[PDB]
């Protein structure tokens, strides 16, 4: 753990992260539908469709076990209510015991198969219930058709959407304050779906651990503090860890990467955890993040309309993702599997000794690079990182990053971008989208472009001329510091944060780890 | 002299090609009477046809072989034309049966080639010696040139055929084999001879400001920039003296300092000096403007077409004077004594940096309200004319990247030259013509001066009301000659080849030519 | 001839001003030597210090002893010949006359630049404006050649002059003491012809484009005409048709104004030695089309100075057409149109072709100026002339070249250029000589046309334009003159009616 460096004393010396959050306080119970449903204290939801007919009349068609409640809850009760998507009602009666209960319902909508886009929207008027609501206990009835994973993406929603992150409140902390303590669920083949639960509550704190890092403003989270927050991770994890500084930089010759780092007042931090199966290693892969901690673009200074530099503290998202996958995979322990955690650390900053627009610089492969733009440093950084990656001599390389602007361009706030070397590696990236329900889609690197990035006195330019197609050009620029290793590459420029909720989203932690599993 | 890092990857010198492939090629000048002898390598006929747009081809010389004779008749060549930029390669046998390679450029129909129509003949050229291993080039002048412009076609077929490559490493061009002969077959060799050395010698003052102009902000830095400098003038035998930071304060220099305070590279003022071995009879003072990177300061170069990473060649006037010092310092011309200047600094963002709005007082005691730190080449332009005419020279010559409004007035080919003198401006015009680098004369409009009047300050930096920046920044320069004979060249437009993106090493020939014949 | 309107209130034609009140001006010219009489109004020394903001010192004889009291060193000293500076007082005379007495400052420069005499009468007329006045005596303590003198009077009478066409008492008598008044008396009602040349310009500059379109514009060429006994011809769209005009034409299509091509000609009643065609950019307003002026700084409120350019070639015809010179014949030339947004309207990226038969591709429907000098040029040169001089607000870069105050010329032949900078000379029109550079032609190599209209990029548009016009003068003797820098006073908020004198000065001389 390095000293934070401070201006004024005032200045913040870590990132305050809450590990121990109210979601873990939760207990969860899963019961079959088969043996009817219980209605006592707190909120009793059932989530409920009607197939084929839009906006059609809500019917419940799980056994209640209580009179009172089932016939508060017969058809004919029932059918002024419908079942659009996102509509919920709220029901007050009293049961078999004359004790008082609630009662309500969330419209899934008239489709049986549920995208991860509307159950979203469920889980977001679900919560919406939960606020301002002082509730001991939540149940939640599934009268639709939920796979395993679907099943764990509620969950993990629920969770992560439930939570409300005041860190940094101060005088503004929110009174009324108050979580369940306890969450049933009712659901058919109950027994199947138990699995799911905790793996669910790992997946959310994952996601949530990476959203307070990506939260966090930059001068609470920058080099030193970052490194030192995940330091204090693999202390806790039992990862190994191993946190490079510029003199251990400099002796790796990491020329592109220090070089972003040089205008910043925090010293740039390399970081590498590392985790390792007790079984024999049948499979050895790197995960590199994008920590950039914040970005003013340099002297290419974001200063356009529409650059959002205020922003800017998001820019090391990928590393959070990466740190959050390190959560879950030092939780979870996957057999037969080695896993590197990657990420260059640094503050693109504007000084007397920052690294300026036309410089050339030495990448640690030996590639001499010339600058066109100050603002395009993420893959400066990157390019070190992935020849360090693949000197560790593993089977994937797959970085995340915030990388180019261009993404809200070409699949907006919604789907991450994959661009890669090699096509099994980009399918299996692909698969553990769909099972993680973080949207993800195959993007080209068309080898046509790769031309533009010819250098007249550099062995390569860190930027087009022409294109402006910059995703897939800062992707043939990352292609060229990957010798002879799968590698795949997911541009989260466009997705990593919320900005009608203005909160970070924590994506990627579940597909990636999703990615190390299943394989 | 030592140059400060921020990590200890940051370099610490210009990597400086001094002997060039260039200078290992052996150059024969032959009589075109006595024909030609094609036996090896390339042989290469310049041929025009005054008349006929794109009319035939027609080999006039005589090639002394039978073989490579046939081959050539007027017959043969109907169907080729003499478009100016065209070109087509031969194969065939000589007379002792060994296989040869001929060929031809066009020289179009007009009879006087001008400085771009050379060029482009050139280019052609070069492109024959690219992608083909040739040990020898032979050139044969079916065309008539002056002797400026013979040594003109030189000097830019040595500049083009060379290649930068001090920053390649993984990606060197390995098909890379320069020859070691070029011939060349023209009309009175006698009196072309000459032109051959003094070629080459121009050549490398360009190549040496290129390569000042093209190494990167982070390798060209103030105290970088004046070692290579101080190396230049050892090599030469020319008396230098660097003015650091102590030196400049004692000296007063606050609008120079000024715009270096933001840096993390100090101040460096360069001042090197040739004098004749007998009686000095013209005293020149060449001024460079020399920011090694123009951020623009906290005027940050932020607006589109601002172009903030072609800023490394922002000292390009420093480039120009310093490449002339070697052809001066290799040429030696005598009752002469030149002092070769620049104020040599980096305009940076910085809580040390100047501010809009800030006064600051020149060494001639004149205070100047800064109304843009991006002006910042006639602020460091102001003190080193002062420091110039102190040196009770002849003539001041300044030449600087100073604005872009250049791009408007005269475009990529023309530089501007303004002066208070019309004679000095004559000579500088007279060696534009015998340089072959273009400049046309911009006016200095007095009309302009009231804008600036400042209300706090002696004057602005720059006009509120006022376009054509070029002739504000003029008036503003004029300023600080007070009795002296003073022209300054805007280099800005042309100084920068931006199709080829390369320097050109604008103004070595032409300040050289300035000095030579004066 | 019958100006279309939208609705019954738009104007029909332009309102022109003949009889200006400088016409009334009796103006006498008396040598500085045998003394100067202050009787009556305001006299006023021109006075300079050869030393910086130095002190007044008047050096003339006055016959008067109150006012020579007042004019004695140790008064004058009191106030200093900073360029512009004036004071002026009234006092008694030695009848016990009203009279007002004063100086204005010249610098401490032996010789005046055109710049500063503007700055000079400025401060005169300054005065003028705010008093009333009956007469202005002006002493000259300066040294002046006879060009700058009348250059002064010309600088005095237009100044002073005020445009109140659009709105809903001056001097009768003007003295003036200069040594060696003879050869000065001769100036005087040179530079009153010279005067309304620039004013009447000036007149048709300033109307706004609702008052001054491409037929009230013509109509107004016409009856200038007929008061100068001028031949005249106007072009109409059939007749342009018939020529082939499909550059020109193209520029007007999207407006409601007819195109109009002015056709006036000036003969010399013996045998005709030399023959010169003016040429005018006459575009009545210019939004820039479809390339619509929208971009900050690019002025569309200003652009019914767009036909600045007719204006100076018209007001040299009221000049020629007065002093009446020998062994010449003028053309005065102008194709005149409007450029404007209309489903009628020229598209960026169409292929049209002028009337020499050349096709050119559009690249930017604001460069539409050099579309019509195109045809212009082409019928300019079948008349046979020995000069084609063009002037025309083409270019906005000369703002970031000369600027405002020099205009820019370009051109194919020597002698043709250094004639126009030795009238530039004699009239005090300043004008710079700027280059013609060939090796920017070939970004006007178009991919499917003959030639393009514009470079995709070059910067050095008035470069460029001129290379474009030059491409349309096949065997004659052309100069370009760009006044778009130096055609509006953005201070004064007025136009300048440049180029008047100037090519008045190249036809007499
Ligand atoms: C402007 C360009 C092409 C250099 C780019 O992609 N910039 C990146 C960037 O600064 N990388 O270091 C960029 C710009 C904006 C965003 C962004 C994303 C959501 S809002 C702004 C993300 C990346
Ligand atoms: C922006 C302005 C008017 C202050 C100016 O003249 N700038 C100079 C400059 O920064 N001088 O220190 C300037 C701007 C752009 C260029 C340029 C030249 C080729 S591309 C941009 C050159 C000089
Ligand atoms: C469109 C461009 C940049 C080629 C140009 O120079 N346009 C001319 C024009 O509209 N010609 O028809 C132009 C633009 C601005 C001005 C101008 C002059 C004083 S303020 C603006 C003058 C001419
Ligand atoms: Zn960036
Ligand atoms: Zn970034
Ligand atoms: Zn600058
Ligand atoms: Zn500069
Ligand atoms: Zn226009
Ligand atoms: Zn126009």
């Amino acid at each position: 753990a390095s000293e934070v460096p401070q201006v004024v004393s005032l200045d913040p010396t870590s990132i305050p992260i809450e590990y121990n959050t109210p979601i873990h306080d939760i207990k969860v119970q899963v019961y079959d539908i088969k043996g009817g449903c219980n209605v006592e204290e707190g909120l009793t939801i059932f989530l409920v469709n009607n197939p084929g007919k839009e906006n059609g009349p809500v019917k419940i068609s799980s056994k209640v076990n209580d009179k009172q409640v089932s016939e508060f809850l017969k058809d004919e009760n029932m059918e002024k209510f419908n079942v659009k998507l996102g509509t919920s009602k709220h029901f007050y009666m009293f049961n078999d015991n004359k004790n008082s209960v609630a009662v309500g319902y969330v419209g899934c909508g008239s489709v049986a198969d549920l995208s991860e886009a509307d159950m979203k929207r469920v889980v977001l008027s679900l919560v919406t219930m939960l606020h301002d609501n002082k509730l001991s206990k939540l149940t939640v009835v599934f009268e639709i058709n939920v796979d395993k994973n679907l099943f764990r993406f509620f969950l993990e929603t629920l969770f992560y959407e439930y939570m409300t992150d005041e860190r940094f409140k101060s005088t503004d902390k929110n009174v009324n304050m108050e979580y369940i303590k306890h969450l049933g669920v009712y659901i058919n083949n109950a027994d199947t779906y138990k699995e799911e639960v905790e793996k669910a509550r790992v997946y959310y704190f994952g996601t949530y651990y990476a959203s307070q890092l990506i939260a966090a403003p930059s001068n609470y989270c920058n080099p030193v503090s970052l490194s030192n927050a995940a330091v204090e991770l693999a202390q806790k994890l039992n990862l190994e860890y191993k946190i490079l500084g510029v003199k251990e930089l400099e002796e790796l010759k990491m020329g592109a990467y220090l070089s972003v780092g040089k205008g910043s007042m925090y010293p740039n931090k390399f970081i590498h955890l590392t985790y390792k199966s007790k079984g024999d290693v049948k499979k050895k892969i790197a995960l590199v993040g994008k920590g950039i901690t914040f970005d003013s673009g340099g002297y290419n200074l974001k200063a356009a309309p529409g650059s959002m530099i205020d922003l800017m503290k998001f820019d090391m998202s990928g590393c959070a993702a990466v740190l959050g996958c390190a959560y879950c995979v030092g939780t979870l322990k996957p057999e037969n599997v080695e896993i590197h955690f990657l990420s260059a650390v640094c503050e693109n900053m504007v000084s007397k000794n920052s690294y300026r627009p036309g410089d050339i610089i030495t990448a640690s492969n030996g590639k001499t690079i010339e600058v066109g733009n100050t603002d395009a440093e993420g893959r400066l950084t990157l390019a070190d990182a992935l020849v360090y990656a693949e000197k560790l001599g593993v089977d994937y390389i797959v970085d995340i990053a915030t990388l180019t602007g261009a993404m809200l361009y070409s699949l907006g706030t919604s789907y991450a971008g994959v661009f890669g070397n090699n096509e099994e590696l980009i399918n299996k990236i692909l698969q553990s989208s769909k099972t993680s329900n973080e949207p993800v889609w195959w993007l080209p690197i068309i080898n046509e472009y790769r031309a533009t990035l010819n250098s007249k006195y550099a062995d390569i330019n860190q930027i087009s001329s022409s294109v402006k197609a910059s995703s897939i050009v800062a992707s043939l620029f990352l292609k060229e510091f990957v010798q002879n290793t799968a590698w795949a590459h997911i541009d989260i420029a466009g997705v990593s944060w919320n900005f009608k909720a203005r909160k970070p989203k924590g994506f990627g932690v579940r597909l990636l780890t999703e990615f190390v599993l299943n394989d």
